[PDB]
C-alpha cells in the first residue's frame, strides 16, 4: 500500500468543515489541526500509487474549502 | 499560564483593521504592524495551551484577512 | 538557446487545466502535475533569455490559476 | 534618509500596471520585474522612517493590485 | 498531553539508520521516510511542552545526522 | 521612538544566558526564550532608527552566542 | 511506470561529474545543471514506486557528492 | 546584459566587512545591509548568465562569511 501525509491550508473558518469531510473518508487514517502555515496534516493510505493520484486530485484538491496542499509520499 | 507570540501575514491594506480587532480581544496583550515577511506580531496570554489552541482556531483562523501565521510559545 | 524548468503552485483543482493550457504553448516541451510544495513542473525552451522573460510575464503571470513559480535555468 | 527594498506580489496580469504606478512615484528610485515567488523588487527612499511608514501602509499596501509585500529596511 | 509532528532533513543516505533510532524513542509514535523538501516525519507525544522542547534539544537536535527540523504542534 | 522585535537563533544551550545579557540592556523591553525555529524573541526600543542600526550591528550581532537575527521594525 | 523529478544540491564543484554519473543510470531520463537554489534537476523513471524508493534511497542518496535531494513524483 | 539581486545571510557581525568586499567587486552595482530574514542585498550586473553563475560560485559562495544566498534575476 501507499502511505502519505498531506499538509493543507483551508479557507478561513472552514478547517473544521474540511476535517469533518476527511474523517468520513476510508483513505484517511488520522487527521489533525496543526499550528503554523498549514492548518491540517492528514495521513492517508491507498492500495496503489494510482489510487492515491485519483484520491488527491479528485477528492482532496477538488474540495471547495481547500486552498493549497503539499503531499509527502512515504517510502 | 501560557505566553506566546503570533506572527501573521494579512491581506495587503488590512493589517491595521485586523490589529484593532485583535487588540480588542482579552487574550491580546500587544499587537504591532511590522516590516518584513510578516505584517503583524501579536503577544497573547492564556491560562492553558488548550485555550491557546482555541484562540488560534476559533478566532485567528476564522478571520479571512489573516493569511498565514507562525506561533512561538514562550518556554 | 535557453532551457529552463518552471515549478509552479496552482489553485487547488486547477493544476490539470493549467497544464493542458501550457502544453498547448510552443515553448513548452514537457509538463507534469507533481506531489510536493509545487503542483506543476514545466520544461521550456526559448531562443533567448529575453524570450524566457516574456514567456514568464506575458504568459505565466497572466494566468490567475498560477500562484507561485520558481524558475531554474539550465546552465 | 531611509532606504528600503520592497518585494511585491501583484494580481495576475497586473504587475506592469503596478510598475507604471510605482515609476510615477517620487519615493521609488528603481523598480524591476523579477523571477521567483515575488513579481517585483522596488527601491524606495523617504526622508524619515515615519514617511516610509506612511508611504508603505498608505500608498503601497493600499494599491488594489498588490496582494503581498515584504519590505527590507537598509541600515 | 502534547501531540506534535516533526519534519526533518537528514544527511543524505542516513535517513533510515536515523529513523531506527527514532522508533526506539518512546515519545515517537510513528516515523516515516518521506519524499519532498523533508526526509523524515515523526509523530511525537509528550505530557508537556516542556518535555517536547526537551525531547528535541536532547534527542533530536543532538543527532549529528539530523540537519534541520520543523515542528507542527497538533491542536 | 523606534520599536522592533528581534527573532534570534543562538548556539544551543546558550539561550538562557544570552537572554540575561539582553535583559540587562536598556534598549531591551522584553525577551523570551521560545519553542521553534527561533530561540529568542526580543522587543527593543531606541529613540531613532540610527540608534537601532547601531545597537543591532554593534551590540546584538557582535554577541558570540548569537548566530542569526531577524529584526522586524514596527510601524 | 513512475516518473519523478529530483532536485539536487551537490558539494560545490561536483555538479558536472555527478551529472555524468546520473546520465549513466538507466533510471535517469534527463539531467540538467541549473542556476539557483538547486544544482541539478533530474528526471527519472522506474516501473513501480517500490523501485523508485530503492533507487533513490540506495543509489542516489548514497552518492557522496549529493548533499540534499527533493524528489517530486508525477501523477 | 543580465541584472540580478542577490539576498544573503552572513555570519552575525560580519555583514559590513563582507559588504566592503562586495562593493569592491565590479559586478556589484549597489550593496546594502538590510533588516529581515536576509542581512545583505546586492544588485549585480553581468553580460551573461554564465558570468553570473560564475560570479556567485567564484566570489560569493567562496566567501566563508556568506552562509546563504537567494537570487532574483531581473526581467
Ligand atoms: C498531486 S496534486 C498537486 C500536488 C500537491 N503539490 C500536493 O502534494 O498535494
Ligand atoms: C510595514 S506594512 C506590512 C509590512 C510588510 N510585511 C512589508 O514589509 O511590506
Ligand atoms: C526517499 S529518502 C529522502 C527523500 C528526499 N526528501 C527526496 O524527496 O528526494
Ligand atoms: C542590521 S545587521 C543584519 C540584520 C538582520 N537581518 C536582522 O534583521 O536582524
Amino acid at each position: 500500500m501507499v502511505t502519505a501525509f498531506i499538509l493543507m491550508v483551508t479557507a478561513a473558518g472552514k478547517e473544521r468543515e474540511v476535517m469533518e469531510k476527511l474523517l468520513a473518508m476510508p483513505e484517511v487514517k488520522e487527521a489533525y489541526v496543526v499550528y503554523g502555515e498549514y492548518d491540517l496534516i492528514v495521513k492517508v493510505e491507498t492500495d496503489t500509487l494510482k489510487d492515491l493520484d485519483q484520491f488527491i486530485t479528485e477528492k482532496i484538491r477538488k474540495m471547495p474549502e481547500i486552498q493549497m496542499t503539499s503531499t509527502m509520499i512515504a517510502i
